[PDB]
């Protein structure tokens, strides 16, 4: 019962700038969505809400 839930599971905050890639709906397509990247000698993900832009504009 462990699908590597990368969504939520730990905070970890450091290097405001930090090469922070955009978020990603590890599960649905928005709801929860953590970005992911590197700062200096660390690296990891952090959640971020997502406006369900699966289509970025349905029409």
């Amino acid at each position: 019962k462990k699908k590597d839930k990368v969504k939520k599971g730990g905070p970890g905050s450091e290097c405001a700038e930090w090469a922070w890639g955009p978020c990603t709906p590890s599960s649905k397509d928005c709801g929860v969505g953590f970005r992911e990247g590197t700062c200096g000698a660390q690296t990891q993900r952090i959640r971020c809400r997502v406006p369900c832009n699966w289509k970025k504009e349905f029409g």
